[PDB]
């Protein structure tokens, strides 16, 4: 798809079988989600942006589908205001910034 | 162009003729610049990123070029670490997510 920017470019994910509303964000080096649980070990972890540093679960090797698009990469669980797909994973679905 | 994600996506920006670089956006509804004098009066304002809340200066009508395309809208300026282009400057230039 295209999308444009005049709203926030939310969509629907699909991860450990739920669907969820996500933000493509071509400014997050990693995607970060609202706590929830999921499978496999967890490590801690720290990341910050504006206003500073949150702490997170780190999870490997998640299988996320992105507007049906396959990923299988990291994804941060912890206490974020929204969910945010970052750069981890908006490459491997191929996306790319365009004017 | 077509910027990829392989890397943050930072470009040349210009603006009172001085360049610089920021970071193209598609998450940060607001564009966010490096603390700077500008002339013209500002409202002070508070805006939040994942770890909470920074105070910043408003400034209204501010003409930007991004890679030759100008757009004019709200700037913030605060302490940021990275100079970061959003969404209210991104849709002035067209610029378009796709996958
Ligand atoms: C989540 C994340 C990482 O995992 C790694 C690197 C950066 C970030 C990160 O928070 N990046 C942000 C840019 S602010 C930024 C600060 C430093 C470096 C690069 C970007 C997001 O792209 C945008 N970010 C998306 C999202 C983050 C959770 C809170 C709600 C928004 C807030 C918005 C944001 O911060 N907006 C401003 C107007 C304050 C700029």
């Amino acid at each position: 798809p295209q999308i444009t920017l005049w709203q926030r470019p939310l969509v629907t994910i699909k991860i450990g079988g739920q669907l969820k509303e996500a933000l493509l964000d071509t400014g997050a080096d990693d995607t970060v989600l609202e706590e929830m649980s999921l499978p496999g070990r967890w490590k801690p972890k720290m990341i910050g942006g504006i206003g500073g540093f949150i702490k997170v679960r780190q999870y490997d090797q998640i299988l996320i589908e992105i507007c049906g698009h396959k990923a299988i990469g990291t994804v941060l669980v912890g206490p974020t205001p929204v969910n945010i797909i970052g750069r981890n994973l908006l490459t491997q679905i191929g996306c790319t910034l365009n004017f």
